[PDB]
């Protein structure tokens, strides 16, 4: 059993999708899941408050009417163990275990140029034959734990919410220490507090986050999305972030000071992701993004009564969108609570842990607990711990030295039949990625049926069609505040940033042309 069609790399949305796809077809599938269990992101982030920053009903399959008309979100912004369940429905429910193995890291991937195929390797020994090498690594994987002096000999509790445990961590009566204000912070933050004796929270750097007005799903309105389900999932492909929204007409700047706040308010209750995009010009205009900046701002000052704090809480120059904007729910509320302490790591830095807590520049912090609120690895990270070998054994990692190099993110030359999924070159992060998911398969599907229809061996990304779409890429995001130096998109500004309908029909197009840019490669 050493061969299969397709070998996906990951478990998660988009592998998950990938076995029901690729075996719909007649492809044989062999999954590889480090995880434990099917989820992906949704699998391994646990920690208290894990949200999604896209309403479930979006953010969710469409590939299946029954699983749609079937599922019912509990709320408009699924927490981390709804949107577990609900893939490990889809996983019972289209019976995609059994082609997954698990707990099973993928650690190389060589081509065999002589055959088009992909002997993937394991660090459980597998070593198995692709046709196609499907990475679904997806786009969000952990970054470096952070390393602190003396960690080894805190006596607490330490906790990461890349780790979060199974049973949860009971905060009550606990000194916390959080460190880390990105989302999983932002999301965690507020639950520590309910809890916890007092919390201390160790910002280095401030991040936007807007509150997520996640509101209870009832029967009523669920039924109606349900029934219009279709025309909401048609505006979705066809938009720019795969969520049926569409930023204002008039520009940021050209609309008037009232009519600003009316609309700026209208998104601040709707969501994170979204309020990034309320005018068109938001975030590739540094003057327009200033006025949601400034929105933003004073919002917080309002809802945080310390006003230290809140400008604390305010971050310094960056973009407003530039970072993911986070989501949240009660998170500067929570520095209100008398138990919750905001350190800035800007004036006491920590220098160290020691046995009873966190050693700042200024003070010690008795703590029971520390929770490393930690971030996400660039874009290409968990593609970056693979090794693939490539035409003339060149990595992909060497390829990409000097930035992601892709047709469409689909396509890289030297990689025929090698498909990173939602990876640089396509909208990746900047779209909703389930649907992203979708599109991707979808076209690796259609790509590999291509191919079958007419004997061929193999596909590949054209050098022309990449450096094309590298220039391509450069120049739809020279214009975008995204593509500042402090951000998480460049490795190079990765994502395609035109939009995902744009994305969907260039790449549904170049697939109806014959695969226009990819080579397409005999036996
Ligand atoms: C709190 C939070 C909220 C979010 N909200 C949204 C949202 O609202 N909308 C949105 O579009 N995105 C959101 N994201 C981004 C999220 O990363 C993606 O939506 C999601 O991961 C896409 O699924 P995936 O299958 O592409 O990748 P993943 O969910 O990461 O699944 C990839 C799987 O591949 C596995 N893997 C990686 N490398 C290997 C290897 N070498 N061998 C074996 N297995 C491997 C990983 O273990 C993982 O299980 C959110 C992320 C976080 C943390």
């Amino acid at each position: 059993t050493t061969s299969y069609d397709v070998v996906v790399v990951g478990a998660g949305i988009a592998g998950l999708y990938a076995i029901h796809r690729f075996r719909s077809q007649g492809l044989t599938v062999r999954a590889f899941e480090a995880a434990s269990g099917v989820g992906g992101v949704w699998y391994w982030n646990r920690y208290p408050g894990a949200r999604c920053d896209v309403e479930s009903i979006d953010y969710s399959y469409s590939f299946s009417p029954e699983l749609e008309q079937e599922w019912n979100w509990s709320e408009k912004y699924a927490t981390q163990p709804e949107i577990l369940a609900y893939l490990e429905h889809v996983a019972d429910r289209f019976d995609l275990r059994r082609d997954i193995r698990f707990d099973t890291r993928v650690t190389s991937a060589v081509l065999d140029e002589e055959g088009l195929r992909w002997t993937v390797r394991t660090d459980r020994g597998d070593e198995v034959s692709a046709r196609f090498l499907v990475v679904a690594a997806g786009p969000l994987s952990n970054a470096n734990t952070p390393a602190f002096d003396g960690l080894d000999r805190f006596t607490g509790d330490i906790v990461h919410t890349a780790r979060w445990p199974h049973d949860g961590v009971d905060f009550t009566g606990k000194r916390v220490g959080v460190i880390g204000t990105g989302s999983s912070g932002i999301q965690s933050i507020p639950i520590i507090a309910e809890q916890a004796e007092q919390l201390f929270v160790f910002q280095r750097s401030a991040n936007y986050s807007i509150p997520a007005g996640n509101v209870p799903l009832d029967d009523a309105t669920r039924a109606e999305q349900k029934a219009n389900y279709a025309e909401r999932r048609r505006l979705s492909r066809e938009s720019g972030g795969g969520s049926p929204h569409r930023p204002h007409p008039k520009s940021a700047l050209e609309v008037s000071e009232e009519e600003r706040r009316a609309v700026y308010e209208e998104r601040w209750k709707l969501g994170g992701v979204l309020f990034s995009k309320a005018f068109p010009d938001q975030l590739t205009d540094p003057a327009a993004n200033d006025t949601a900046r400034a929105f933003w701002e004073e919002k917080i000052r309002a809802v945080v009564d310390d006003p230290a704090v809140a400008e604390l809480l305010t971050p310094k120059d960056h973009a407003i969108g530039a970072k993911r904007i986070v989501t949240d729910s009660g998170y500067y509320e929570t520095y209100n609570r008398d138990n919750v302490e905001l350190v800035d790591l800007r004036s006491t830095p920590i220098v160290g842990m020691d046995e009873t807590g966190i050693v700042t520049t200024g003070a010690h912090y008795d703590l029971d607990m520390i929770v490393l609120a930690t971030g996400f690895d660039a874009m290409t990270g968990s593609l970056d711990k693979l090794e693939i070998v490539g035409r003339g054994g060149r990595t992909l990692k060497e390829t990409w030295a000097a930035g992601p190099r892709t047709y469409l993110g689909l396509g890289i030359d030297g990689f025929p039949n090698f498909f990173n999924l939602t990876g640089p070159g396509s909208p990746s992060v900047l779209a909703n990625m389930v649907l992203h998911s979708e599109l991707h398969v979808d076209w690796v599907a259609d790509a590999i049926a291509y191919l079958d229809a007419r004997g061929a061996a193999g596909i590949e990304g054209t050098p022309e069609a990449v450096a094309d779409w590298v220039e391509e890429c450069r120049n739809r995001a020279e214009a975008s505040l995204l593509n500042s130096a402090n951000s998480w998109y460049l490795g190079v500004f990765m994502p395609f940033l035109g939009g995902f309908g744009v994305y969907r029909e260039i790449i549904t197009e170049v697939a109806e042309s014959g695969y226009k840019g990819f080579a397409i490669l005999e036996g």
